[PDB]
């Protein structure tokens, strides 16, 4: 059997079916994830010179799922797909400007993006720091205007909180707001549905650093590595604990085999 036949014989072993988006009973709205099939031409070209089959040199064509995140009814997203070897980094930003430049340097050093959920009043009062985030090519989301408990707010107040914040973000950053996150994780269905009326998904998380309690950096780091999993969304703030731990955290996440990125990248159906 020549090399081409050897690659053919291994094709089904490396095939993966696409996985559909769905609303999990516990984790709620979950994106789909592409499958893959062996690309015969690219794989052969990768193994031609050494004349031997090596699964590390396989290349693939991707296969899209049939049900997508945007097909689902309005529902919060806690996680990326549980088979996608990627973690999403998120930072809720309404204070702590003194750590923002260093956090952006750490992200640049690792060539990773994070989603910064911005409070509307913070943006209004700190336009130059909001621009600093987007000039670093980071993406921004909506974290309400004044950080209320949105579960107990009237429908009117929810709508006003979301709309005021989008108007403020879009003027400071010139980017479209795709993602909203409720302050303190407090919400009800009406919050998710109103956010959907503004073309925003609602983004919760699966791993909370609890960095606002000022944990020792190695305690924060060990908490994250213990709880992390494929598709995890990590919640941080601009704090000394996060700033002192973030560099090693990203290194250790990559050493574990995880891609690291922002929410848009995490929820993408493309394979890692």
């Amino acid at each position: 059997d020549n090399l081409y036949e050897e690659i053919q014989k291994h094709a089904k072993q490396y095939e993966i079916a696409p996985q559909n988006a769905m609303i999990d009973k516990i984790w709620k709205a979950t994106p789909g994830y592409n499958g893959r099939q062996v690309d015969m031409e690219a794989s052969y070209n990768n193994m031609k010179k050494l004349k031997k089959f090596d699964q590390k040199h396989l290349e693939f064509k991707e296969v899209s799922p049939s049900v997508h995140l945007e097909d689902l009814s309005p529902a919060p997203i806690y996680r990326g797909h549980p088979n996608k070897k990627m973690v999403g980094l998120t930072i809720d930003d309404a204070w702590g400007n003194e750590y923002l430049p260093r956090i952006l340097e750490i992200l640049k050093k690792h060539d990773v993006k994070a989603t910064f959920f911005l409070e509307g009043r913070w943006v209004k009062e700190n336009l130059r720091f909001a621009k600093m985030i987007v000039d670093a090519n980071q993406e921004v989301g909506n974290h309400s205007y004044t950080h209320p408990n949105m579960k107990t707010l009237s429908s009117d107040e929810i709508r006003d909180q979301l709309q005021k914040t989008n108007r403020m973000i879009e003027a400071a950053t010139n980017q479209k707001v795709r993602w909203f996150r409720p302050p303190s994780g407090s919400f009800r269905d009406e919050v998710v549905k109103i956010a959907d009326d503004f073309q925003m998904g609602t983004i919760m998380w699966t791993v909370d650093t609890i960095d606002w309690k000022r944990p020792e950096p190695d305690v924060l780091l060990q908490r994250v590595m213990r709880k992390i999993h494929p598709g995890a969304i990590v919640l941080m703030h601009p704090t000394s604990s996060t700033t002192e731990a973030l560099d090693t955290m990203i290194t250790k996440l990559k050493e574990q085999g995880y891609k690291v990125g922002n929410i848009t990248e995490l929820l993408d159906e493309k394979r890692v």
